[PDB]
């Protein structure tokens, strides 16, 4: 028996879903928005450090809107559940992100300056990020 006469490769229909859509960041505020296509932990510096590079990038000035904030503890210890002599030294705080999360968003600046600036922030990020307009998402051929 290699190929029965009843079984069939079944799969889901389409990838997107209009029903369950709780937490789908697109842009929010501004004209553009930097989305994180991968899960990662954004440090405090990544938020300000990246913003500084972006603000300076805009040759014709510009303003950025940040929503991500460090809250989730950042420890380099694999196991530490109910174990320890008190509490280990935390290596700062980070902001957990997921694929499709707008961590940044600019407005007023040109597409070239905005797209590049938004990229500069993701350049130093530990995940992939792309530029998108206020709810501007096209298909990828």
């Amino acid at each position: 028996m290699l190929m029965p006469r009843r079984m069939k490769y079944r799969k889901q229909q389409r990838g997107r879903l209009k029903g369950a859509t709780k937490g789908g960041d697109y842009v929010a505020f501004g004209d553009y928005g930097l989305v994180a296509l991968e899960p990662a932990w954004i440090t405090a510096q990544q938020i300000e450090a990246a913003r500084v590079a972006m603000v300076r990038h805009f040759r014709r000035g510009g303003k950025i809107f940040i929503r991500i904030f460090p809250d989730k503890p950042y420890t380099k210890k694999p196991l530490e559940v109910r174990m320890g002599k008190g509490k280990g030294n935390v290596e700062g705080y980070v902001a957990v992100v997921k694929p499709g999360r707008v961590m940044f968003e600019v407005a007023g600046v040109t597409e070239e300056q905005a797209m590049e600036a938004l990229r500069i922030a993701g350049h130093k990020l530990p995940i992939k990020t792309k530029i998108v307009r206020r709810d501007a998402y096209d298909e990828a051929q």
